[PDB]
């Protein structure tokens, strides 16, 4: 079982998370609270961490790509290896939800970054970036 990231469209995310949890995957679309410009205040906001963005968990061989895009509302997964699908690291998962030389400090700083950042859009670039930088730490390394 591996994690994987799925990028949904426009407005079917919730629906396609419904689905992937009917069939039995794990789906995690984490939101962030900020203090956000709403009008003239500043309102404390609950907004998606980054937005149509949905990890999933499951296993290649039990249920494989192909099958998960299917899911209605996906448009499609973040890809390392051009042809393959990426999987997050376990760790990059770790740092996303209750918070070595270079997976740390890329992983560290990484969300530090993105925990900071006001739009999700700008966060989804920080989060790519930083998990296509955390694969190849994981393969040279």
């Amino acid at each position: 079982q591996s994690w994987y990231l799925l990028y949904c469209k426009r407005g079917q995310l919730q629906r396609a998370q419904e689905h992937l949890e009917r069939q039995a995957v794990n789906c995690l679309a984490p939101m962030i609270t900020l203090e956000k410009i709403v009008r003239g205040k500043r309102t404390a906001v609950s907004e998606p961490l980054f937005p149509n963005y949905l990890f999933v968990e499951f296993d290649p061989e039990v249920i494989h790509t192909t099958t998960i895009n299917a899911t209605r509302g996906v448009s499609h997964f973040v890809r390392f290896g051009a042809s393959p699908a990426i999987v997050p690291s376990a760790v990059i998962h770790q740092l996303s939800v209750y918070k070595k030389v270079i997976i740390t400090e890329g992983a560290f700083e990484g969300f530090q970054a993105i925990f900071t950042e006001p739009d999700g859009e700008a966060r989804s670039m920080l989060l790519l970036n930083l998990i296509n930088k955390e694969i190849k730490h994981s393969v040279k390394n």
